[PDB]
This record gives C-alpha cells, sequence and structure tokens, in this order.
C-alpha cells in the first residue's frame, strides 16, 4: 500500500540518473554525478518526494492526469529529494556526523573528503537541470523555480541560525531559550521539509493564490517543527538501526529540544552538571547529559508533547485545510506521527 | 577613468548589504550574512561585475538607461560578484588555501571553520533574492535566472574535473594533457567568468537570440581560457603581495596549464623529477618543482603563450563581434592582458 506508492516513487529514479548522466572527456565528471546520486538521494523513506506525488494525484482531476503529466509530478518530487540531499551532504560535514541513512557520510568516504562540498553543490543544480528539462513549457515554471530557490534560502538561513547558536568549545545555554529553538526549527527544517512538497504539487494544480498558500502553510510549519522536536529526541533516544544515523547534538553543543527542556526543569546543581558537561566530544561528558535527561523524565516529556502536537497539527487541519481535501495534510500526518 | 568606473560600482554595495539585510530572532543570522558579504564580496578588483555594467551602457540606448534600468544593471553586476564569491570561499576549501584578496581565507578564519559551506551556499541565495527584488517584473528575469543557474552547474562540472584529476596522494601525471586541460577550464571558468557579464547584459538590452550568445561566447570562452591558464601560471610564478593569493597547485596534484607543459618538454629523467616531488606538501618538493620548470623555460613558454593568445582572442573579435560593438569585448581584452 504505501510500500506500494514508495515502490512506484524509486522505479523512476533509474530514468532521473540516466537524464542527468546523459560530450566525451567531460565524462569522468558525470560519471562522478551519478556516484554522488545513487550514494545519496537512494537509501531513505522518500517521504517528502513522495508526498509531491500524493498531493498531486489528490489535488489534480484524474482526466487531466495523463502520463506526461504524472511524469512531470514524480520528476518534482525527485527534485525535493535532491534537495534534501544537498542540505544532508553538506549538514553531515558541519555537524561532523559519522552514519546517515545506515552507511557511513559521504564526506567521511575514503577518496571523498571536503571534496563532498563541490558534491552538495552538484545535487542542488541537478534540481533546475530537471525543472528545466521536464516543466519549461508549463505555467508554474517560474513558481517551482521561486519556490525551490527561496525554499533553499530559507534553510540556509536557519542552518547559519542553528551553527551560531551552537559554537564549538563555548557555553551557550543562556541562548538555548525555548524562543531561538522555534526560530531555528522554523527556518532550518519546516519550511523545506513541510511546505515544499505540498506548494509545489499546489503549483502543479494550479492552485497559485496567496492565501491557499498561507493556509498550506499555518499546517505545515507546526508539522515541521515537531518534525525537528522527534528529530532532536531521536538523536539520543532513538536506536541507530532504525533512525540510520548515530547522534552529535549534545557533542556539537546544538540547541535541541532537549537542552531546551532540560534547562526550564533543571534545579541549581542540574544546571551546573549541564554546563560542565555540554558541548564536549569526551563520551563520558555525553554520557552524564543523557542521564540528566533520563532523571529530568525527558523521554516521557517528549511522549507528552508529541499527544499534545498531534492533537494541535489536527485542530490546525480542521481550520485551515479547506478547500483542499483534508486526506492531503492526513496523509502526511500519519507518517510523521508514530 | 578606469578606478573612476570601479568606485562608481563599489558605492552600490552599501545598498545592496542593506537590501539583503533588512523578523527579530533571525537578526542573529542577518548579522552572519552582512559579514560574509563584506569580508568576501568586498577586496577584489570587481571587474567580472563591472563588464555587466560597463556592456549594459554599450549595448542599451543611453535615452533607455534610466535611473531604475542602471540600478538593475549593477545590482546583475554584484549578482555576478556573488557568484564568484559563493564559489571562491568554497574553492579555498576544497584548495586547502592560505589566503584570498591579501586576506587569511574566510573558513581559515577562526571561528569559521567548515561553517564557510553554509556561507557560501548564503552568498549564492543572495543573487536570486536580488534578481526578485530588482529585476522580477523585467521581461529577461527568468533569462537572467536560467543564466546564473546554468553558469553554477557548468562550474561545478569543472570544479568535479579539477578534482578528479588532482586526487590527494595520488600520481595522476598520465592524466595532466592539453585535452583534459581545455575541458576542465572550459567549464571550471570559461562559462561563468567571461560569458555570464556580457550575456546577463546582452539579456538586458534585450539580445536573446540564439546566433548572437554564441558568437559572444566563440570569443568569451577562448578568453576564459586564457585567463585560466594565467591565473596556473601566476599561482607559482606572480607576486603574492599583487595576486593576494597563495598558490597551492603544486601541493594540491592539480592539472594546472605549467605541469601540462612540463610533459610535454620533459626528458625522461626530468619526468621522474616531476613524479617524484608533485603533488606533495614538502616544501623542498615544490621547491625542486618550480627550478624544473625554470629549467625548461616555462615563465618565457608562458610569454610567448600569452602574445600568440592575445592575437587569436583579437582575430575571434574581428570574426564574431558584429553586431556588438567591438569595444564591449576590447574594454574586457585590455583588462586581462597584461
Ligand atoms: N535538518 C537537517 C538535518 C538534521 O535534522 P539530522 O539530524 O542531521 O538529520 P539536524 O539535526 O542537523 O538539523
Ligand atoms: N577558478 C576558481 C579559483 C582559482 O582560479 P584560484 O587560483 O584559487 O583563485 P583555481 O586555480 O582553484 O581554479
Ligand atoms: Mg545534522
Ligand atoms: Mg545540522
Ligand atoms: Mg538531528
Ligand atoms: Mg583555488
Ligand atoms: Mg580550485
Ligand atoms: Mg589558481
Amino acid at each position: 500500500v504505501y510500500a506500494q506508492e514508495k515502490q512506484d516513487f524509486v522505479q523512476h529514479f533509474s530514468q532521473i540518473v540516466r537524464v542527468l548522466t546523459e560530450h566525451p572527456e567531460i565524462g569522468d565528471a558525470i560519471a562522478r554525478l551519478k556516484e554522488v546520486l545513487e550514494y545519496n538521494a537512494i537509501g531513505g523513506k522518500y517521504n517528502r518526494g513522495l508526498t509531491v506525488v500524493v498531493a498531486f494525484r489528490e489535488l489534480v482531476e484524474p482526466r487531466k492526469q495523463d502520463a506526461d503529466s504524472l511524469q512531470r509530478a514524480w520528476t518534482v518530487g525527485w527534485c525535493v529529494e535532491l534537495l534534501q540531499a544537498f542540505f544532508l551532504v553538506a549538514d553531515d560535514i558541519m555537524d561532523s556526523s559519522l552514519t546517515r541513512r545506515g552507511q557511513i557520510c559521504w564526506y567521511q568516504k575514503p577518496g571523498v573528503g571536503l571534496d563532498a562540498i563541490n558534491d552538495a553543490n552538484l545535487l542542488e543544480a541537478c534540481i533546475y537541470r530537471l525543472l528545466k528539462l521536464y516543466c519549461r513549457e508549463q505555467p508554474y515554471y517560474l513558481n517551482l523555480i521561486e519556490l525551490f530557490l527561496q525554499s533553499s534560502y530559507q534553510t540556509e538561513i536557519g542552518q547559519t541560525l542553528d551553527l551560531l547558536t551552537a559554537p564549538q568549545g563555548n557555553v551557550d545555554l543562556v541562548r538555548f531559550t525555548e524562543k531561538r529553538y522555534k526560530s531555528i526549527v522554523k527556518y532550518k527544517t519546516a519550511f523545506a521539509s513541510f511546505y515544499l512538497p505540498i506548494a509545489a504539487a499546489m503549483y502543479m494544480a494550479g492552485i497559485d493564490g496567496e492565501k491557499e498558500h498561507a493556509n498550506a502553510k499555518k499546517i505545515l510549519l507546526e508539522m515541521g517543527e515537531f518534525f525537528q522536536i522527534q528529530d532532536d529526541y531521536l538523536d539520543l533516544f532513538g536506536d541507530p538501526s532504525v533512525t540510520g544515523k548515530i547522534g552529535t547534538d549534545i557533542q556539537d553543543n546544538k540547541c535541541s529540544w532537549l537542552v531546551v527542556q532540560c534547562l526550564q526543569r533543571a534545579t541549581p546543581e542540574q544546571y551546573q552538571i549541564l554546563k560542565e558537561n555540554y558541548g564536549q566530544k569526551e563520551a563520558e561528558k555525553v554520557a552524564r547529559v543523557k542521564a540528566l535527561y533520563e532523571e529530568l523524565d525527558l523521554p516521557a516529556v517528549f511522549l507528552q508533547y508529541e499527544e499534545d502536537s498531534y492533537s494541535h497539527i489536527m485542530a490546525l487541519i480542521e481550520q485551515y485545510a479547506a478547500p483542499l481535501p483534508p486526506a492531503v495534510f492526513l496523509g502526511l500526518a500519519r507518517k510523521i506521527y508514530k
């Protein structure tokens, strides 16, 4: 059912690679592009890319869903997956991460290293190549170009706020507030992970109205915040065999949802333990932070937050879904809430 | 004269920064964006950015050069400078460079490091922000967006070929051929440094014809090749007080014009010296390579190549300038040939 939706989307990847890797001496760069694409855009759940396709099929009249229109829909879905790949290749370098999607991070691969910086930019370039190849004659062409560009700018502003609040070797507990946290996740995750795929399908369906996009945004940016909060919870308490990646938030001095909650509940003694042990590479210091989170019942605080968040997002769907089919937002809510 | 053209272009930078750095909690990210912009887009000769303005003034009828049209011209000129800044911030990381434009490389700055990866992407994002803010209602809007996107993709393919031919710790003398060299520079430099600013002004002047852009390209890509050959010559034989940067091509195992010329002229003994000493960090090995280049009269070979190249580019101007004013290409030829 959901795995069959997944299978149909994945089966289009081979064609995406062929169209992108189709001049001889430059063939070595194209062979490297193929390796970058295969290593990084394949191995995930493809939820963002699939959201484009599922939303498109639910927003466009079935008699208008011809072979070429569906081809454009899974191409844009794959552009969303490429945008995620570009950001994650770079994010893994800047966060000093080890693994991603069950394998070593592209930059950690022997023979890759900081050449991954240019590889990340190539993934970004592939989006606009695919949009030109498949959507240049469509009335929503410029809307899609501007949407991917604006989503990248917002993510990058978010990444800047994330990195500025997490300086290496500096105590930044005073800056780990709820207000700072909400602004970081709004920009670094909410815009590109949730608004982008639904907005892309909306534009392809000819739904270009400011009011409709603003209403969809009201639901989706709140869903984006939950998704990042769950990502911060899983960084420490998730199973790496399930998440496919090793957590680094504590070592990286990140303004995680966990540290924000810790500081709101900590006694003066607990604050001192957090101050002495946070943002450092020493395994025993990281372990001390985890023990403090468990002492403050942060896993239980997360489960209560997830319940309260799900009800809030469902209340936002009742308020702002119209005139779009509620199934567009309910499908996405089912996939992110566990 | 040329310094007054330069001064007028530089005086618009303060407005570019204000428009880009104009939401409070996110203010810290905006303050970082301002620091990235001031450190990296200021300190150069601004030749690419000025080329847009000079070409625009020479291609557009003076009665059509109103205040708003000129404002759009120096804004696009600054978008070209931003594109260069994005690529150079990243290139300095991947080439392990120390200095640029007379100061330490942005990534080498204490407190910056690999966060410069996101800073480079922010510079790239600023191009499309400025194009939307100043050119969205112009008929050449999409032509400019697609031109900057295509120029970035070609540069990135070029950067891939550059990095693949220069593996760290691997002997790659067999791959340092004239054919490989010509393909690397065509993509990594020629397209974005020479075709882009003239094409941008051409589109702003309403010159959008395939034939006209192809003719301009025939001159400009050849000029781009010369510029990269001079860049490779200056990497070793240039004065860092004049170039503003320290050479790393020998240490980085790069397919430089110098090593290509060395291999074409080397005796079996000289080839062995090059093989033992190229692509390594040891100062005495780098010195041994430089001595071999001087023994093979490569500085004299470069001066003869520069003379032969200047005559060839001037012959290309006589063939392909029409119907554009030859001054458009002659101005650029004067600034790059020393
Ligand atoms: N949002 C980008 C990637 C992350 O979610 P990830 O946990 O590295 O996948 P981050 O926590 O670095 O923000
Ligand atoms: N073209 C990009 C930058 C260079 O010219 P630069 O010498 O680093 O300025 P490269 O030699 O790395 O190609
Ligand atoms: Mg990360
Ligand atoms: Mg991160
Ligand atoms: Mg995370
Ligand atoms: Mg360099
Ligand atoms: Mg380089
Ligand atoms: Mg160089």
